[PDB]
């Protein structure tokens, strides 16, 4: 089943044992990158899915096997920031990997023999984070590239293929999920109140339709949620004049837009506490021990080499 | 009642006073293994129920004295992982200690003058998982050997004689009690759905008796959830059609291992928080304390021998 | 108003600068111990009431000037351990402190220009813990003497006499609030059931009196909860039999206690979190910047020691 | 965009890299202080928002470009105090910066391309905390001067001047919700009583008018409040007596504001938890890491200097 390196550097790359899984990848032997245990591990996923920052650094300092798909799609599930821009920061990135273009077969940076599929099988990297309304992360994204698919209503050429294949209509209703979230819509592209007055007409022409029908209407709440906070945050006469209908337009705008945004980081930071954030504070604990002990180790090495050093000295 | 080195050893054990536990047990003083204070603590109970890793791993070593079956229900009791593992690791297990061939009588690992009994004179340490759902436990346990006591109804040759003994039917819903959670039944043996929908007619025919009534209502209710639960995570048509009814079967089966398993997880990491949790981070924090306050300490005492090495150079 | 020393030693006590307390006291100049600041702060109730343990026995080490009767309100007000033991720990106390026989003048350990007076201007120290139903608090006190007022019903001698001063009918329903709450008769004295079964009776005939009426009948509400949850923690029928009326009497009182006690614990640690658990934790934090910083200065210190021993010896 | 230079420096003023800061301050580069990312963050309004102490010390220490209004509304808008003394010992302060004779016109630490506008273009410092009842911000203001608007009603002379300009009266009813919450009319000025009994007549005549009603009916809620409250937390006769109506006066006065501050800072510390508390707590563990990483570091190199002269003394 499990060699015992392979049991010491999964528990390693769990709990931050960070110079062992130093003296573990720089060793040449027989390593066996992307060990999977009972469930998907993967040595990298768990690196990832419980704040270990450093290690995610090794892992990919070494290119020869990964998972690197599954690995972003933890750092965007979840609040991590660091662990998006190592990942980014990757061969496998930078204009090499787009999301529009692309057929139902998987590849590298496609999950395959997952631990988890996220949301299907045909299922784009900026999907997760504006369900989960992160906002740097999308910063981040689109100050790459915009990636959003541009979905389509029936054009009926290579649609209706997809349409004869499977539930591709759950995915459609996931599509419109994407667009009408606070995140995206308050960072695609100016007059955001013009993108949010169109969203509820085509929201409602989906509800002509019958089948996922709650949660187009509950879309239609978001919106509608957003209009009144838009409306909310102006003071002076201009801020509701040009909220009601050139540069200063644009400069209100950008006024607002911050002012959302950061009223928005405000209201996560006033909610209730999830187990995971204790995890990762449990988890940074065990990253300052076993580095702090390893380190003061390292230390007494060095007074070890000192200390031959006085004594060949003293027996000369 | 109690002399010095009795309360520091107990102190040592609550607090992470790691060192002293060393420079404590490694001296061949008569260190009283096994003492007690007001309550059951056993200087290794309170070891277990405070989070204390390498206290627990010192404590094993000394195989001389100990009580190690209330330090293992404490460390299920609790979701503590890296303990159980500690525990299990011990020469009073691996195929040692099985739980069906057992009669009334206490032993080794069975708690007597215990600090507290969790559920019954008769209650298996394989129970304290399931009404926990802790699932990592149940891979470890079932991984060693599913330790289930395959309960009966009526066989009435040494039943009967337990049944006319005492109230040993709060026990028999309790063993009920096991069967249906989350955890088990979704780790068991394959063909979820026929164990899940075998269940509720048993438990039917359970509540045609009217002592425990609501409690087996409520089991109902939980494989009710198991079913619902199991209907949601499906997205294209042949998990749909095979969670309705070979090879693909059995993967389809163990996909849906996966995505229940780590949503049950995602919905335990959201929740309210307890004080437990602080108290195991404040237990770190004094941990780290003493840690590397006396390995400073060493650290000093290596410095004041290079120094008495200095002075014995400059005097010569 | 306050000097540069004053405001150092403060911040200091307040912070958990323990080597800079350390450099202040042992320096041997007019360092006015009990500065007070615009609130009662006198520079040892900080340090008690942000968990600084260390600082609090460097205070203790001087007996010059202190005012210890907040500082242990303080430390039972919360839920402190430590600094109770260390307070304790005094020549103030040990036999030489009793709650009984005491007059209306006030004196050392009772607190006067106070940073602020608990619930009283006579009030004991044992009933503090009572109110917060802190456990192993009411262990220590009555391990060295069960402090209870052993509260009378109108003997007119002088109790008619501070009837007659001011209202100590409040402090008299306050004193029947010590006595019937889960910690102190779940600790008291055997036979806990008698007591808790001839309670409701006296305080029915409280209710006779119409001045505090609904918390005399909230108590009465405390005592069912008592007896209901003594009925709850029952396996056996013996358990119930002397749940319901020698040797093994006492023996199951004290298991039942054991139960008690420990499930009280575990419906402590299962509530939400306050924000004074998150500022201990900070100041944990805090103390370990501070003690690791200025013990590296130490080794720094050290270091110069040895290059000057070995520039020393190179000129030479 | 942001160079290599820019980038460390914002992510070491985010992320406590105390000595990394250092290491960039004190090389004499074309450091630019006053880079601002994507939205408003300006490198010391990172260190203010995420409790870096320190590094707003050392930013303190560099007077040439700052932004200090935005980081004193930071520091005061959270429950910061340390960073709040920090930001008050400048030289834009200490008698030096005023509220009440002010134009229109911005200046120095009033913030211009701002991260963020608090609650208005004319919006004094003072008012951030008695929104939030942050009562030792308010002791250290007032200590300093009390910066109090003292709000007229109607005069005509310049207010009918800026009533023609713009909405003025939500600016009206905001400088009408600073002068009754609890902090500052527990802290103001003797005869507490007096002017909560006078501040209800006069909102009173405010709910003559119709425009912001529902918030001036809340502040009469907020009035009954205090006036219940402290009523509440009497004991003797006097304190009754004097709370229905010299020296004693005085003294009774005081006494009930040390009671009712030491209550409101208890039910302060008996709430849920925002998880921007636990962002405090990770940027702790943070700076930590990175002061004793890179201090240890310093050891090391202290060390390589020892080995270098031992090293040149055998080969002596």
């Amino acid at each position: 089943m499990l060699s015992i390196e392979e049991e010491r550097f999964l528990d390693a790359a769990e709990y931050g044992n960070i110079p062992v899984v130093r003296k573990m990848l720089e060793e040449c032997h027989s390593l066996n990158v992307n060990c999977v245990d009972y469930m998907g591990q993967n040595a990298l996923q768990l690196a990832v899915a419980n704040e270990h920052l450093e290690i995610t650094e090794l892992l990919l300092k070494k290119e020869n096997l990964s998972r690197v798909g599954d690995a972003l799609l933890l750092a965007i599930s979840k609040g991590y920031v660091r662990i998006v821009e190592a990942i980014l920061n990757h061969p496998a990135f930078a204009e090499g990997k787009r999301l529009a273009t692309s057929p139902s077969q998987s590849e590298l940076q496609q999950d395959d023999f997952y631990a988890y599929d996220e949301d299907g099988t045909r299922f784009s990297h900026d999907v997760t984070p504006i369900i989960l309304a992160a906002h740097c992360q999308e910063y981040e994204i689109v100050h790459t590239l915009l990636r959003k698919g541009a979905r389509i209503e029936r054009p009926h050429d290579y649609f209706c293929k997809c349409t004869e294949c499977s539930q591709k209509q759950k995915h459609d209703s996931f599509s419109h999920s994407r667009s009408r979230i606070n995140a995206y819509k308050g960072l695609a592209s100016p007059a955001y109140l013009s993108l949010s007055s169109e969203d509820p007409v085509m929201t409602a022409l989906e509800l002509s339709n019958e089948l996922a029908v709650l949660a187009n209407i509950e879309k239609e709440f978001k919106n509608d949620y957003r209009k009144l906070s838009m409306q909310c945050k102006d003071f002076v006469v201009g801020l509701l004049d040009l909220c009601r209908n050139p540069r200063q337009y644009q400069k209100i705008m950008k006024r607002l837009i911050k002012r959302y945004v950061l009223q928005a980081q405000i209201d996560k930071e006033s909610d209730e506490v999830n187990e995971g954030e204790l995890k990762e504070i449990k988890q940074d604990i065990s990253s300052l021990r076993y580095e702090l002990l390893e380190e003061k180790s390292q230390n007494t090495e060095d007074l070890a080499e000192l200390i031959r050093k006085l004594g060949e000295r003293l027996s000369l």
